[PDB]
């Protein structure tokens, strides 16, 4: 049976790999072997790591992380007799893991391959990681035809590229199968607002807080759920502005299951998160991006996402249009699924693996 | 404050091709070269990391270089890092530089065999370095073309040529070779060991018997199985000197004196034609096909009849000799390449 290495270090990697892992378990042709470089999410999907290297820490030098992964991942890959190594996305784990696999002459498959902003070292190091992984990988699981196109421009052979789609829709269905969050949202149009980036802290958060106030004052039927940042100085702003409004629930940081349950119930999503810009349109949610740029420009091009920055007049206007113009809402909802790839992607990865090996 | 240019290498061939760029960066008042090593020209290393060893795991080498090169690059306030060729140093160094947001320039960029993981890890290294580098010093138009196929912007690619010709210009086997036409024969590859080395040994014997005026110098590999064959066949021949591995200065001096070169070395397939030496390649394939196309090299395998024939033609037909000598020297790129690298650096930064 083909022994398939699954290497990740972070929650977003684990979420996108889980449906491939589960499908590799179920199919008798393959044996998945999970090695981590970075637990809640392991328990939620039923992922049982065989090795936990414990490399990654907060505020560790990129060079230190890469060095430990490049130095230490080979031995467990060899001990577990791994035939192929799968890495995911644009992470420094995925790059360092792929180089480690290539040093032992172990073929690499890449889940979610071919995404390009066309903006060198923006973001850093995600953009260079993508291009390095693309040179190391024998097999490329592209989420869309456009992604596949980008791999060809970088010298990848057509026979190595499969349009597999995106596993994230399958991972979110798996967690779709709570106290007041259900009571607060039921019967109402609810906005999910996640705002967490460091450049968003202080003044911009206040500007977004004022927009929420305005919308709540104009639209009595409208509700907002706003997860508060775990840093007391940061969560101070939203409390000082919004705690007295009955139409606004300020909650503690959410676990993944509660979070995507809430996102599924919401009518639209306001976020500065690259992850949420992908997840929300995949569940059919129009996204306003609380930034003047994005790491996911595909959503802007397809029209399932819209840059709104932290301008309160624009946020009010843009939220209004979507609540009042069912045409406007659909023109963001329709392109949203299929923008980041079709679902049932795990099965398409297995076919490509069964064909090559 | 001059533009501080990091020069990172671990091996002799890197150091050889970088030396003329280093010397030119020294001379020019707009730049300051800073040599960091990972493993005769007047190269002054500022930091020597004794990372590399014989028979060390690639993953161990890459890990130490990726982990340890950043700090010295930052301490020495390096603005740009230059790496050379297809080495694991050049790749690991480039990633280390990129982690500290230091731009990378690549000397001898764009060579592609079109044969994935052959050789390993040189072929993947080339493609990784190409993604990391901001500036590409391609030795030829064809190399530049290969960088575009992998998504490199035309603005970042300069046809600089090849520094190796400039680097090369910088007793008992003297007695043996003086006044005679001397053939240099270097043979090391594993697939060549045993029977094929005997076939090459027999060709040398035949040529020596037919041409009493002809001489051969054959540096012996440190592998006893290689020394055994050559000894059994060639130790009794007066016209054949079997010597120990040569120092680089004596080796290039010998190659300059030689009338032609027989080799299974990719390095020598480049160096010999660059000094105007016709090359017979002791292989059925090559990682330097440009030399075959230009006609300064010829595949001869280990076929004794062909070796005899091919050596004969060149020794007897001075027209045939020139038709292999001329297309060398600028087959692997034009010279004066260091100056072209400086121009490209001064243009971008
Ligand atoms: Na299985
Ligand atoms: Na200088």
């Amino acid at each position: 049976a083909l022994r398939v290495g699954i290497v990740y270090g972070t929650r977003p990697e684990a979420i996108k790999l889980a449906p491939l892992v589960l499908a590799l378990d179920a199919d008798p042709g393959f044996e998945p072997v999970i090695i981590t470089t970075g637990d809640e999410i392991n328990e939620l999907f039923g992922l049982r790591p065989r090795h936990n290297l414990d490399i990654m820490r907060p505020g560790q030098r990129l060079s230190a992380m890469a060095s430990r992964i490049v130095g230490e991942l080979g031995d467990p890959l060899l001990d577990e007799l791994v035939d192929v190594a799968v890495v995911q996305g644009d992470t420094s784990t995925a790059f360092a893991a792929a180089y480690a696999a290539a040093c032992e002459r172990i073929p690499v498959a890449h889940l979610e391959a071919g995404l390009r902003t066309g903006d060198r070292f923006e973001p850093f190091p995600e953009e260079i990681n993508r291009r390095l992984i693309t040179q190391l990988a024998d097999l490329h699981f592209a989420p869309t035809a456009d992604a596949a196109g980008n791999l060809l421009a970088e010298g990848v052979r057509s026979d190595d590229v499969y349009v597999t789609g995106n596993t994230v829709i399958d991972a979110m269905h798996l967690v779709l199968d709570n106290r007041e969050l259900d009571a607060f949202t039921e019967g109402r149009q609810t906005v999910l607002l996640t705002m967490h980036r460091r450049e968003s802290w202080g003044i911009p958060m206040g500007r977004v807080a004022a927009a929420v106030a305005e919308l709540c004052r104009s639209r009595p039927t409208l509700r907002f759920v706003i997860p508060l940042h775990p840093n007391p100085e940061v969560r101070r702003v939203f409390r000082s502005h919004l705690s007295s409004l009955t139409q606004v629930l300020l909650c503690e940081p959410l676990r993944y299951s509660e979070f995507i349950r809430l996102m599924h119930r919401a009518v639209l999503v306001l976020t500065d998160s690259g992850g949420v810009q992908e997840e929300a349109p995949t569940l059919g949610k129009p996204v306003l991006v609380l930034r003047d740029r994005t790491e996911r420009p595909e959503g802007i091009a397809a029209g399932c996402a819209r840059l709104v920055g932290t301008d309160p007049a624009l946020i009010v206007k843009e939220v209004g249009r979507l609540l009042d113009d069912p045409e406007a809402y659909e023109a963001m909802r329709r392109p949203g699924i299929v923008c980041y790839g079709e679902g049932d992607a795990a099965a398409r990865c297995l076919e490509a693996l069964r064909e090559r090996w």
